[PDB]
């Protein structure tokens, strides 16, 4: 019936402690990360980083990123679900040291902006009833000198791990008597001025649907 | 429950009465496609697809790519229904018009006469995004995207023959051709390539109810 053998790919979900995440084995790295913040959960008895990052045995040897990938390629390990969202527990912590939560990031937009964003959305958790995260890469055409567009993204390591050409980030803000808010975020994967104000990277979530191949309001609107 | 509102991408299988294929709406292109190769219209968009995420028509027109057909309607003649399946335009990928016409058509065909010798032929096609090294040493993805939806045009295509012999033996033949103009002198077996490198660089594997593959 065509299913005799089994089908030769389907999505790959991983629930961790502190996040869900789909995986994507032809760029070795997570299509999307979904946490939800609050503020019992910033609070520590996780906060020791005597964490290391670690390859993800869960997924197929050929599909999967290694330190040694990372080693000399001028990127950090840039963690999408980020370890400061889950000092509530050092399992919650650990498991945002996988690299299937990790994609290639500039040093510079790892540690200013992108960190500048990620504390912004600490701080809603005092605000809003709710703070659903949902953070991803995403690799965005350009119109080159032939007229012609092109997708171009490096590849690091032996495994050909892909490196993002922008990072987003979609936040879920629930309020009282049932408001429901959708703030999404585009930023490039390269130094960004840390000065520059984060609402200027704000997008509407139509082009971030439309460019990752996510869908996001119909769920929320579904409730 | 962190999934509360929902999941915001899932594996989107589509079955067809000639297919079954799995669909990347970041491509906006199949990830691969299954059909059975047996002895015995217009391309169209898929509405079952969201359309931020839907090639058309207008996508290929004046983009200089054929329209190629991963199950190939010559393969499916024992059904008008099975046949106007193939032009879904989720069945295909923007190909360069010489391949398309000419070694991909032979490998369709060739992989049609098989059915001559084996018992069963099953066939998996898609495409491929190949990284390749730059003067600065560095290594990249680079593909044409086309049309006001960006349909990603993949730099090379593969298939996997899964050919049924006696005794329930399993061979697995697998192809690679760039999307170039391919010399159609070249024999075919010339594109054999082992299939685990299609695997590793294409993300998929491979008939896994084969927990230990032929030798
Ligand atoms: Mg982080
Ligand atoms: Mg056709």
């Amino acid at each position: 019936e065509l299913a005799k053998y089994g089908l030769p790919g389907v999505a790959q979900l991983r629930s961790r402690e502190s996040y869900v995440l789909s995986y994507d084995p032809r760029t070795r790295g997570a299509l999307w990360v979904l946490e939800q913040l609050r503020p019992e959960r910033l609070r520590g008895d996780g906060d020791r980083s005597a964490a290391d990052f670690r390859e993800d045995d869960s997924v197929h040897a050929y599909h999967r990123a290694t330190n040694a990938d990372y080693r000399g390629s001028g990127f950090d390990r840039g963690a999408l679900a980020a370890a400061a969202n889950h000092r509530w527990s050092q399992r919650a912590m650990d498991d945002t040291f996988y690299l299937s939560n990790v994609a290639p990031q500039v040093p510079h937009l790892n540690q200013n902006a992108w960190n500048n964003l990620e504390r912004y959305s600490r701080s809603l958790t005092r605000t809003y009833q709710n703070v659903y995260v949902c953070t991803g890469p995403l690799f965005l055409p350009r119109t080159e000198a032939d007229g012609k567009s092109y997708v171009k993204y490096q590849v690091i390591g032996k495994n050909h791990v892909a490196v993002p050409t922008h990072f987003f980030k979609v936040l879920i803000l629930e309020a009282a008597g049932g408001q429901i808010e959708l703030r999404s975020y585009v930023m490039p994967n390269a130094p960004v001025d840390e000065t520059i104000p984060l609402e200027r990277f704000l997008v509407p979530i139509e082009s971030i649907e439309r460019a990752s191949g996510l869908l996001f309001v119909p769920n929320i609107l579904a409730r």
